[PDB]
């Protein structure tokens, strides 16, 4: 049995190195080992990728023609990294030059006015580039807020919450934003009724209590969905951090019309792990898709930023797959130097940055994190049951489609350490320097 | 809602350091958070206990009447560690004198001609001493080796295996020995087939193919037990390593006659953690016990190894029960100063050891660890759901059958860490030093 080795040493600046490897029949001993069993299947994945928010668009509208080729076939080459997922917003969110909504009157409204003009320049010449790189992407449309005169507060920020009887005209925007896009070629697979529903930002954000928001979903977004034949459509609650997902999930699907109409749970990693939130709704919804639906870090200087960076992309990925997630969508895909545009000046670093000037485009640890994953498994795959000898030796298994293997290790400690990935009685003895990540690619016999 | 917060330094050496404490209503905040929900229970667990060997009822047996006395109340007492779990060997292990079998030949057993002299002198006082303290200790007897001439090498160590033609009498040298001990007033409740049936030991061992296994179980040992009215007896199987608790487990319930006699399968931990293992089984096989019968750290004098030892023993038994675990059993409960007696010089530490030359018992920090859940946890207590927002601070949550919660709390990171318990509405704020425990006990209001 052989296979195919990509190892990353960020200490030395090296990523994704890769070699062939191969098996040796598996010793006696049976200590320092990752064990892998690929005939115990667990839960399917559906892909990996980034969002595109108006800043990204922005950033990206001003690349050289020559760097938007490279930009692009870097993220949806199937040669690179192959990303098959993303998010984008439904009106404004902070990555944006500004508030912005497709209609901001009850008179334009009543005259049926709206407006898309403004995601037609920076947002649809992005999509649309990747589309061209890969057609088959799943795209998936959050709001942040409804228009302002639609709130209680008369505000897109600072919170506030849809009025009730903007409801249906809240959910007929949606339909609308739904087939401006198809008609510029770009088809929506996946909503989730509002980005943090519990949370007031200083920027773009929109209150839902649990009942409010599976309610805009099954009694108002479904039903106009079927009539335009969008049956298929999924849809996600939730859509924020990882310690209230039980709480919300109970409360929601305690309701048998909501248990029909949603499809699963979006959620972020801004309040840490909780990985054990994700595995019991994994076990009492085996039905349902828990999706990691956006995440990123600050923009930090210190020596140690990028190291840290990539221990919390890749940590927090591991653990989300090992827990029964099934698909991780990284916040922007690209923005500029500084970690910007954003209206409300909250910066952010994102896997590329791009500075106009110099017409550099660079690329961040984490953009190489998400690579041990992404570049490797497909739509489809489904994580393999896998055990450490120890919890430092993170590790996640997949088995892709065609039968392919897949195993991730990183190695948190702040030593070289070893490890032997057995697969029943072959294995293959592996050694990581600290913060070293390695995918392992290999077949059956 | 208030509640008794147990905290323990393991460097600074203050150990279960109680004081009263009380919970205040949430802030909004949700960030280092450790959520509990009590109201999700997951599987229950039998207890806590160490083990009785040979090499321990002699050391035992050495003790002065007073320091008998205080090594009895330290383990067994009610308001100590309130052991409620046992295991103890059916004929010799490495912490023993030297090999003994009950029995040295075919025509001995044929007359009735065993001996239980050395279990008499070495065994029973000891466990006589702890039933008393607590007559309703939970018992469990696992042999390292049958007699030498029912095995194909003709000898107690390095491996061989029992001869199919020695299969009932091998199992009647089992009911002699529960009978021997029932007429001591000693009364057993689980067995474990074989210890470590796939190793081969310099010291007492036998090989059992899982066939081999699971056929002595129910085919040899269940119409016997059931004969003479133990057929409430519980069998435990593998009786070894994580890392092939899968395998063994999938092959053994694959057949019906074995998933109906046989209770669930053992385990150890010296080939690491492989806490997925655990989880898989606790899912497929949910009516089964996973217990963790026997573990134990060498003996070594270096710089910090008390806080290694102290650190193995809690981060082992947090990832079991939080991975689906129904109980903790350590190894020896008591040894000599050197980590003796051994017959083979496997040399180890217990949590308490005596020193014969000045009559002087030490408690290592390994006692203080265990303590940190066994004081405080009851038989039949389930494990509650809880996550934490990094896995760096571990944690297990309990529910005792009173309704009485019971959080254990370990910081593994180098440095002081703060947390949140948050218990619906309501929280806790805690910090923890490095490699700082703390147990949290409260009621619902």
């Amino acid at each position: 049995m052989k296979g195919r080795l990509i190892s990353s040493d960020p200490y030395r600046q090296q990523f994704l190195v890769e070699r062939a490897v191969s098996f040796s029949h598996r010793q006696r001993d049976c200590s320092e080992l990752i064990s892998v069993l690929p005939r115990h299947a667990l839960q399917q994945i559906d892909g990996f990728g980034g969002s595109f928010t108006e800043g990204a668009g922005v950033v990206f509208n001003s690349m050289s023609e020559k760097t938007k080729a490279q930009f692009l076939s870097l993220y949806f080459s199937a040669q690179e990294h192959n990303y098959t997922l993303a998010r984008m917003p439904i009106q404004s969110c902070d990555f944006s030059l500004g508030n912005y909504a497709y209609v901001d009157s009850s008179a334009d409204l009543q005259q049926g006015r709206l407006s898309f003009s403004r995601d037609e320049a920076h947002l649809i010449p992005l999509i649309s580039g990747a589309l061209r790189l890969n057609p088959h992407m799943k795209l998936m449309a959050s709001p942040w807020s409804p228009p302002a005169f639609m709130k209680t507060n008369n505000d897109m920020n600072g919170g506030g919450k849809l009025r009730r009887e903007c409801y249906a005209d809240w959910a007929d925007i949606i339909i609308n934003y739904l087939l401006e896009y198809r008609r510029h070629g770009i088809n929506v697979q996946a909503l989730s009724v509002q980005n943090e529903p519990v949370a007031v930002k200083t920027w773009d954000s929109c209150l839902y209590s649990v009942e409010e928001e599976t309610a805009f979903a099954v009694q108002y977004l479904r039903p106009r969905l079927a009539r335009q034949g969008m049956d298929e459509m999924e849809i996600y609650i939730w859509d924020h951090d990882k310690d209230g997902l039980v709480d919300w999930a109970e409360l929601a699907f305690a309701d048998e019309a909501n248990y029909k109409g949603i499809n699963g749970l979006a959620f972020h990693w801004y309040t840490g792990d909780h990985f054990s939130q994700i595995q019991y709704l994994a076990q009492c919804l085996p039905d349902k898709k828990l999706l990691f639906s956006e995440g990123c870090v600050p923009m930090e200087s210190d020596a140690g930023s990028q190291i840290r960076h990539w221990h919390t992309y890749l940590h927090d990925m591991i653990g989300n797959f090992k827990s029964g997630c099934s698909g991780f969508i990284d916040w922007n895909l690209l923005l500029n130097s500084e970690g910007g545009p954003n209206h409300q000046g909250n910066l952010c670093e994102a896997p590329i940055q791009y500075d106009a000037q110099n017409d550099v485009l660079r690329r961040n640890h984490s953009w190489y994190g998400i690579g041990h994953f992404c570049r490797y498994v497909r739509p489809g795959a489904r994580v393999m049951l896998s055990s450490s000898y120890d919890n430092l030796l993170e590790e996640v298994g997949f088995v892709n489609p065609d039968g392919e293997r897949v195993l991730v290790v990183y190695n948190r400690d702040v030593q070289e350490r070893r490890c032997r990935v057995l697969d029943g009685d072959k294995e293959i003895a592996l050694t990581l320097p600290p913060s070293g990540a390695s995918t392992l690619l290999w077949r059956q016999e």
